[PDB]
């Protein structure tokens, strides 16, 4: 399927331990996907202050179209030094490995692969 409905786990900030997916924006994307299938992704809310508490590069899922069975559709987008890699709408959050954090809430998503 060229779309999977998941439940992202929404942490906060100050919580996160593993506070990105790697050091290029292949990897990032990659290990982003990746977590996405085993998952273990979590989504923290883009807020003052938010990025510069995490790792470049940042992966963020941004709104693809205006939703089915509750669900936004999203696509992946990497940022690394204020340039964007992939073209998309609004930012939902940015995507980190999830390794046990408790979660503030959950971000019903249906991602395009
Ligand atoms: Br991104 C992403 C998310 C899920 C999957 C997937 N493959 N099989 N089941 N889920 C692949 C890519």
């Amino acid at each position: 399927k060229t779309h999977v409905q998941l439940s992202l786990p929404v942490l906060q900030v100050r919580d996160v331990l593993v506070r990105g997916f790697g050091d290029s924006v292949e990897e990032v994307l990659s290990e982003a996907r990746q977590h996405l299938k085993d998952g273990t992704c979590g989504l923290v809310e883009v807020e003052k202050g938010v990025l510069p508490q995490l790792e470049q590069p940042y992966v963020f899922i941004k709104r693809s179209d205006a939703a089915p069975h509750g669900h936004v559709m999203v696509e992946l987008v990497a940022e690394l030094e204020g340039i964007q890699y992939g073209r998309s709408g609004e930012t939902l959050g940015v995507l980190v490995p999830h390794v046990g954090e408790i979660p503030v809430a959950y971000r019903k998503v249906l991602l395009r692969k």
